[PDB]
C-alpha cells in the first residue's frame, strides 16, 4: 500500500551447493575477484592483524594512490568500492526530469541505480561484436542527458576501446555531461594503454573510476575511487556516507599499488588463460568467443545459460550464468590458473 | 561550466584518537563522541575477533535465524543492512523524490534530513517540545497526501528522550496507513524499565519499520550490522533495492554471537543506568544546567556556554565529546556515559564552568 517510486518495477553459499552435489574441491570461477589472490606483502599484512583492532577511521592512502598517479589529491576520492561510487553518482545527478545513457547489455548497476532514482534510462545496443556504440550514444545525447556511462573494458563482453576512440568521443560529448569511465578492468589490458589519469584536466566532465577488488585481489575490504578534476570532486564530497572503509582495508591498499610486480605477473597469467580460450574458440566455429580485456570470458555456445551453468558447477566449476548479463546462450567465466581454464575447455568440448 | 548537479543539492552542509592527542599532547584521550559502547563488547564476541585474522569475504542464513529466533519473527520479517544509515538511504531512496514530502521532529537524527534533501524531497520539521520530546501532535498535523514517510526516532538522537509504547501506538493509529512509519530505535536496549516486546508491532501497524543495529549497545565496531523488522511485503520490496555489498563472513559471525550473549546487555544497561543517575545527581546540584531526560547511553547537557567552548574545554582535559553546534542546540554537549570514574571525572570538570 505504501507510495514507492514507480520507477521501481523496471529493475526487479559456496558451501551450500558443494555438499549438495558431493563435491570435493569446487573452484569458483564467476566473479572477477583475481583467483591469484594478493601479493604476499599484501597477504602478510592480512594475517598481521586481527579483527579486533579493526576501526572505520587517509592522507596514507589518498597521498600514496595520488604519488602512484602523479596526480593531486584534490582530484580523487575514495569509497567503499565502486559499486557506492556509481550510487552517489546517480544521486547527485539523475531524476525524474533526467536521462542518462549507457550500453546494454553492460555492468547492471548503472541502469538499477538510474531507475531507483527514476531516471530515464536509454540504452544503446552493442555493435555486434559486443563493441559499445559509442555513435548510438553519442546520437541519444540531449539537453535533459546528465550521465554517460562508458564500461571499459566492457564487462560481460570484455571489449576495449582504445584510447583514441574514448578520446574522440569526449571531445564531441557536451561539458555539461559527465561521462563516467568505468575502468574496473584496466589493469588486465594487453599491451597496457598509456597514462591517462590526466584526461580529467582536459575534460572538465569527465570521472575516471578504479577498484581494489579485481587484479588488486582486495574485494574482502571494499576500497574504490574515482578521479575527476576538482570541481567534480568537491560536489562527490558533500554527499558521502558516515563512514567508508576500514583503516586495514586502507592500510592493505596503500600496499596493493605498490607491489606492481604481482600486477606485472597478473596481467600476463591472464593474458595466457585467454589465449587458452582464444585456442578452443578457434577449435569450434559454432561458438561465439567475445574479444576478451578483463580477467573473464564470455563465451556464447548457443546452449542456454542456465543448462551451461548448472553443467559446469555439477562437474565443480561455478561461473556466472549469461541469463543474469543479458545473454541467454553465454556463460561468463573468470580467467583463473591454466590447470582450471584447461579443465573448464575440456567440459566445454564434450557439449561441442 | 558545471555539471548539471540536483539544486536540493545546495541545502547539504558537508580518526581523533591518534592525531588529535598528539596535537595537543596529551598522555591519553577518551572518546565519549560517538554512542559506540565505551565498555566495549561481550567477552565471547572478543574470543571470536581475537582468533580471526583479517582475512574476510563479503557475502546471512545463520544471523536472520539466529535474530528471527531471538524475537520470535518470521524470517521474511527482517532485512539486514550495512549499518542502520543504509537502511534510512534505502528508505529514502524507495520514496522520496521532488514530488514527496517528509516528516520529522527537529533536533534529530542529521541523516534523515540528509537523505531526504539528496532525494530532493520536501522536510517537514517539527520543532522538538520543551522538555525535549516529539511533537508527535504537530508531526500528525504536517501529514499529508504527498508525505510517504514519517520518521520517528526513539529513543531520540540527541535528547535522549524516550516515548512510552502506549503513546507510539496512539500516533500510530492516526497516521495515513498510506505513509510509511519509520521507528529508529537505535538506542532501545538502554531503556529502563525495559518495555514490552513490540516487535509484532509490525503485524498490526502494516506500515511500520523498525530499526535496529549492533553499532550501540552491543558494540561491534569491526562488524556495521543494522537490520529493520517490518511485514513482509515491505521487506520484499526493500529487498530488490539493496546494494550487492552487505557485511563481511566475520561481521556476521560477530553478531550471532553478540546477540546471544544477553548477560553482557544486562550488565551494560544497568551500568549504563548508574551512569546516568551520576549526571542527574549533577544537574540537581546546578540549576543552571539542562539536563535531557537520557534513555540511551549518553546525555544532552545544555550549560549556557556556547557548544565550540564546552567541546574544547573538555578535549584540552581529556575527553572528546559531540558539540551540540553540530547537532541543533548551540549550547549543548552530547557525551556518551562510560565508565563511572569517567563519567565523574567529566562532571567534575563541568563543575568548574559553573
Amino acid at each position: 500500500a505504501m507510495k514507492w517510486k514507480k520507477s521501481l518495477a523496471g529493475l526487479s553459499r559456496e558451501e551450500e551447493v558443494m555438499a549438495e552435489l558431493g563435491l570435493t574441491k569446487i573452484t569458483k570461477l564467476s566473479s572477477n575477484e583475481n583467483p591469484l589472490g594478493t601479493s604476499k606483502k599484501v597477504a602478510a599484512i592480512q594475517a598481521n592483524s586481527s579483527v579486533e583492532t579493526e576501526i572505520y577511521p587517509a592522507s596514507s592512502l589518498r597521498k600514496e594512490v595520488a604519488d602512484f598517479y602523479q596526480l593531486e589529491e584534490e582530484e580523487l576520492i575514495f569509497t567503499a568500492g565502486v559499486d557506492e561510487l556509481i550510487e552517489l553518482l546517480t544521486r547527485v545527478l539523475l531524476d525524474t526530469t533526467t536521462n542518462t545513457v549507457m550500453a546494454t547489455p553492460t555492468f547492471v548497476q548503472y541502469r538499477q541505480n538510474a531507475l531507483i532514482e527514476g531516471a530515464e534510462v536509454r540504452e544503446i545496443p552493442l555493435l555486434q561484436d559486443g563493441e559499445h556504440d559509442l555513435e548510438g550514444m553519442l546520437n541519444a545525447i540531449d539537453e535533459k542527458t546528465t550521465i554517460v556511462w562508458i564500461c571499459n573494458p566492457n564487462n560481460p563482453t570484455g571489449n576495449y576501446i582504445e584510447l583514441a576512440d574514448i578520446q574522440a568521443f569526449l571531445d564531441r560529448v557536451p561539458s555539461d555531461v559527465l561521462v563516467v569511465l568505468d575502468e574496473a578492468y584496466i589493469e588486465y589490458v594487453t599491451p597496457q594503454p598509456e597514462k591517462h589519469e590526466k584526461l580529467v584536466r582536459t575534460y572538465k566532465n569527465l570521472i575516471i573510476t578504479r577498484t581494489f577488488s579485481k587484479i588488486y585481489g582486495l574485494a574482502s575490504a571494499r576500497v574504490g575511487y574515482g578521479i575527476a578534476d576538482k570541481e567534480i570532486i568537491r560536489q562527490l564530497n558533500i554527499v558521502r556516507p558516515p563512514f567508508n572503509t576500514t583503516s586495514i582495508g586502507q592500510k592493505l591498499a596503500i600496499e596493493a599499488i605498490k607491489d606492481q610486480a604481482f600486477i606485472g605477473e597478473c596481467r600476463t597469467s591472464n593474458a595466457n588463460g585467454i589465449k587458452q580460450y582464444e585456442a578452443f574458440a578457434k577449435r569450434f566455429e559454432k561458438v561465439k568467443l567475445y574479444p576478451a580485456n578483463g580477467n573473464f570470458v564470455l563465451i556464447d555456445l548457443g546452449i542456454e545459460a542456465g543448462t551451461i551453468f548448472s553443467y559446469l558447477e555439477k562437474n565443480g566449476y561455478i561461473t556466472r550464468s549469461g541469463a543474469a548479463l543479458g545473454f541467454p546462450t553465454a556463460v561468463r567465466i573468470t580467467i583463473g590458473k591454466e590447470e582450471d581454464n584447461s579443465a573448464v575447455i575440456a567440459l566445454l568440448e564434450k557439449l561441442l
